[PDB]
């Protein structure tokens, strides 16, 4: 890119490397990514430009599409800091839980502003959760991976984290529902509390077993047809679900309630973003300032 000035190679994006760049005619500042080629989907370019057009304190906005050169570049308003980085930078003393609450509150307003727009992110995760010294956090990439299409891996050949993969994924059903992505942010949430990944697992069928062998291998009771979806197999092992109390000590009941509520194994039985909204623990929610260094 010319219009832009590169100031620095901030990570490796799903789709491709993300920069911090200069616009050149306004000297603002943004997080520029460039889209890993045979021409770029025509779709998907009106897809994504569509996505402009979603405005919400909560979601990274979309600035631009720029396609110059044969080249595709999304351009982002550039936040300071990733909630992988705070959670690092947290590690010893833990994120204080009002300002857990607070950004689970607004994580959850974000999704539900998209879902209602009916727009979907299906890959949130930490990396891609970012936050800014006045206690707002926001979603970016929403909507991306519908226009594309979650490619097995980068063309940096990094590895895609599937932690935050909502079973019904894992298990091949390649139609998605909104309940992907509170999956991702109910794993998130358990992941602020702990200081510890919910189930990191290190390939598809760990991921799965892992998630198995802590809320219990389904089967048709609590997920009316789960044996029917296309990885399934009626020879996963079974395991008995673990006492929930176990999973995210110290977490309180209204926090406990409201994860279990985000992450049951059906789709169709977990709560909406709307209905986490109206949840008990949002009772005494507030807008803390995070300590940030950057
Ligand atoms: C050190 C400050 C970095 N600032 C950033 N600002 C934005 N807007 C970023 C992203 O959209 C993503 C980057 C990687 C994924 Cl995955 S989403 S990173």
């Amino acid at each position: 890119m010319e219009n832009f000035q590169k100031v620095e190679k901030i990570g490796e994006g799903t789709y491709g490397v993300v920069y911090k760049a200069r616009n050149k005619l306004t000297g603002e500042v943004v997080a520029l990514k460039k889209i890993r080629t045979e021409g770029v989907p025509s779709t998907a370019i009106r897809e994504i430009s569509l996505l402009k057009e979603l405005n919400h304190p909560n979601i990274v906005k979309l600035l631009d599409v720029i396609h110059t050169e044969n080249k595709l570049y999304l351009v982002f308003e550039f936040l300071h800091q990733d909630l992988k980085k705070f959670m690092d930078a947290s590690a010893l003393t833990g994120i204080p839980l009002p300002l857990i609450k607070s950004y689970l509150f607004q994580l959850l307003q974000g999704l539900a502003f998209c879902h209602s727009h009916r727009v979907l992110h299906r890959d949130l995760k930490p990396q891609n959760l970012l936050i800014n010294t006045e206690g707002a956090i926001k979603l970016a990439d929403f909507g991306l991976a519908r226009a594309f299409g979650v490619p097995v891996r980068t063309y940096t050949h990094e590895v895609v984290t599937l932690w935050y993969r909502a079973p019904e994924i894992l298990l091949g059903c390649k139609y998605y529902s909104t309940a992907v992505d509170i999956w991702s942010l109910g794993c998130i949430f358990a992941e602020m509390v702990t200081r510890r990944a919910l189930f990191p697992g290190d390939s598809e069928i760990d991921q799965l077993f892992r998630i198995f062998r802590t809320l219990g291998t389904p089967d048709e009771v609590v997920w009316p047809g789960v044996t029917s979806m296309p990885d399934y197999k009626p020879s996963f092992p079974k395991w008995a679900r673990q006492d929930f109390s176990k999973v995210v000590p110290p977490l309180d009941e209204d926090g406990r309630s409201l994860l279990s509520q985000m992450l049951h194994y059906d789709p169709n039985k977990r709560i909406s973003a709307k209905a986490a909204l109206a949840h008990p623990f949002f009772q005494d929610v507030t807008k803390p300032v995070p300590h940030l260094r950057l």
